[PDB]
């Protein structure tokens, strides 16, 4: 259902590239954030379990759905030390 994902600040930006929607479409369906692959250190090697091909939601206390990366970049960013993603766990058809 929810698949909250608490990591750090690691080093460096984040760890993993995502996909942005709003302003820059890396995927083509949907305005949503959607990661792509994990980079070795960062914040993503720090927990060691977080999936590929996962839309973000709800990073921090941060509205995440019709907002583009630059609205994940500042929500990772801000989050700082407690970077936490709700990437629902796929459910609708």
């Amino acid at each position: 259902e929810y698949e909250e994902i608490t990591l750090e600040r690691g080093n460096s930006g984040l760890g993993f590239s995502i996909a942005g929607g709003t302003d820059n479409p890396h995927i083509g369906d949907d305005p949503s954030i959607f990661i792509t692959k994990i980079i070795p250190g960062g914040a993503a090697a720090q927990d060691g379990r977080l999936r590929v091909n996962d839309s973000i939601l709800f990073v921090n206390e941060v509205d995440v759905r019709e907002v583009t990366h630059s609205a994940a970049v500042e929500a990772l960013k801000e989050a700082g030390s407690i970077v936490r993603l709700y990437v629902m766990r796929r459910k609708p058809p």
